[PDB]
């Protein structure tokens, strides 16, 4: 049986995590936790970066963080995760739904600026695929009307745009180490990176429960005490540990995932070219992360005949989002703004297929030459 996926092992993690356990400190802002915000800030460039239990819960952070107060509107895809409409909602903030681009499936930054209120406080790009949407366009648009951006960069670790790296392009970024993505902190994790650096500060007391013990171990203050509303925004530092194993072969699991993507590019070009299915378009900007490898079919029922004829020969192949402005809570919390003219449409003719660190180049021509079999 062929998966969708299966989680990154690189063969060092129980090593590292072994190590941890005997620091005696396993938990937040410890040895390893360190060790993994120092790369992303050295490798990467963020101002801070702080690991968390969740993308979501670093989606979370960044509502609290710009404190997003109830009527306040923030600009997203109706294509995304539901974490990214839930994170804002929370704060109360009403959801403003915009269509995507066809190629790409990420926001459409041409389509932003109609959508913007006296209420909007904030615009959330979501890098589908781990390929960037048009950053430039979009730090233009928030800097003109004074939004800020909030990269939802889930997908996007290694990912680039222009040479930079996604996640430290908006005010705030916000990474996912779930096992299905392409680092994991043992199962889950996330990061938020904080580039503005007017917000470093404000993010740590929010991170650390609302105190400003940052600041007070750092010697500024005599002592520390609760001074805002806050949560707890912590990875445990054995999680640390699993993931620094994964980003200490940052390159190596990236090399892998784009070579395995090559190669599901080469031998279905062939039926884009014929117009059969269409491939994923990735803008000269952009350096890719091969997060995933997505084809879309004629239509939904085209799509659901695939899935099912890999089905029957042992191969799981799956669909991804379901629009969230058309969902019962969707249609409550937010509006789509402009028409849908490919968020609907093109969300139900997307298939992905396996594509993950370990997968072996016998079971992913298998995947190749049942999907040729089915458009022969
Ligand atoms: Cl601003
Ligand atoms: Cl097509
Ligand atoms: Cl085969």
């Amino acid at each position: 049986m062929i998966p969708f996926n299966a989680p990154p092992v690189v063969g060092t993690e129980l090593d590292y995590m072994q190590s941890a356990m005997n620091s005696g400190k396993l938990c937040g802002d410890g040895g390893f936790t360190r060790r993994c915000q120092q790369w992303m800030e050295q490798r990467f460039g963020t101002a801070k970066a702080l690991l968390t239990p969740s993308c979501t819960a670093s989606l979370e952070m960044a509502a609290l963080l710009l404190d997003i107060q109830p009527g306040d509107e923030v600009i997203m895809p109706s294509y995304t995760f539901v974490s990214t409409a839930n994170a804002f909602v929370l704060r109360g903030a009403k959801i403003v739904f915009v269509d995507i681009r066809r190629d790409t499936m990420n926001i459409d930054e041409t389509l932003i600026e109609a959508a913007i209120t006296d209420k909007t406080r904030a615009i959330v790009p979501v890098h589908y695929a781990g390929v960037a949407c048009e950053m430039d366009t979009i730090m233009a648009i928030a800097d003109k009307y004074n939004l800020f951006v909030v990269e939802d960069a889930a997908q996007g670790v290694m990912s680039t745009y222009k040479g930079r790296a996604l996640g430290t392009i908006g005010h705030i970024g916000c990474f996912s180490f779930h096992e299905t993505k392409n680092y994991t902190a043992g199962g889950e994790g996330g990061a938020t990176l904080i580039n503005d650096r007017t917000l470093v500060e404000r993010a740590e007391i929010i991170r650390e429960k609302g105190t400003n013990r940052s600041q007070f171990f750092r010697g500024l203050v005599d002592k520390y005490t609760w001074r805002d509303i806050g949560s707890s925004y912590l990875m445990s530092d054995l999680q640390a540990a699993y993931l620094w194993a994964q980003l200490e072969a940052a390159e190596r699991i990236n090399q892998q995932r784009l070579a395995l993507w090559q190669n599901y590019y080469d031998a279905l070009l062939p039926l884009a070219r014929a117009g059969r299915i269409e491939l994923p378009t990735v803008p000269a900007d952009c350096g890719q992360n091969a997060h995933m490898f997505y084809i879309k079919l004629r239509d939904i029922e085209d799509r659901s005949r695939l899935i099912a004829w890999l089905k029957e020969a042992e191969i799981l192949a799956v669909f991804h989002y379901i629009p969230l402005h058309s969902c019962p809570a969707g249609e409550q919390f937010g509006e789509f703004r402009g028409e849908d003219r490919y968020t609907t449409q093109e969300s139900e003719r997307l298939v992905r297929l396996p594509l993950f660190y370990n997968l072996s180049v016998v079971n992913q021509r298998t995947v190749i030459n049942s999907l040729l079999s089915y458009f022969s």
